[PDB]
C-alpha cells in the first residue's frame, strides 16, 4: 500500500533522475529544491513536505521517497490540497 505509486511515482521517478543531481538514489532538498521551488508552495510547507516525504530521516530524499513528497506538493498544484500533516502509515515506505 502507498499514498503515492501510480502515475505520480512515475512522474517523480522520472524527475528524481533530474532531481537527485548526485545520482545516488537519494536527492537532497538542495537538488529537489528548485524542483520544489517550481511547485509554488511556501518555504515552510516545502520544508514540511520534505519531512513528510523524507521518511528516511537521514537528511536526503531517497529515490522512492522524493516521489512521496510530490504526492503532497502535486496536490497543491492541480488539487489545491494541504499536505497530510505529518507522516502516515500509508506514506511510510515498506521495510
Ligand atoms: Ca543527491
Amino acid at each position: 500500500t502507498w499514498v503515492v505509486s501510480p502515475a505520480e511515482k512515475a512522474k517523480y521517478d522520472e524527475i528524481f533522475l533530474k532531481t537527485d543531481k548526485d545520482m545516488d538514489g537519494f536527492v537532497s532538498g538542495l537538488e529537489v529544491r528548485e524542483i520544489f521551488l517550481k511547485t509554488g508552495l511556501p518555504s515552510t510547507l516545502l520544508a514540511h513536505i520534505w519531512s513528510l516525504c523524507d521518511t528516511k530521516d537521514c537528511g536526503k530524499l531517497s529515490k522512492d521517497q522524493f516521489a512521496l513528497a510530490f504526492h503532497l506538493i502535486s496536490q497543491k498544484l492541480i488539487k489545491g490540497i494541504d499536505p497530510p500533516h505529518v507522516l502516515t502509515p500509508e506514506m511510510i515506505p515498506p521495510s
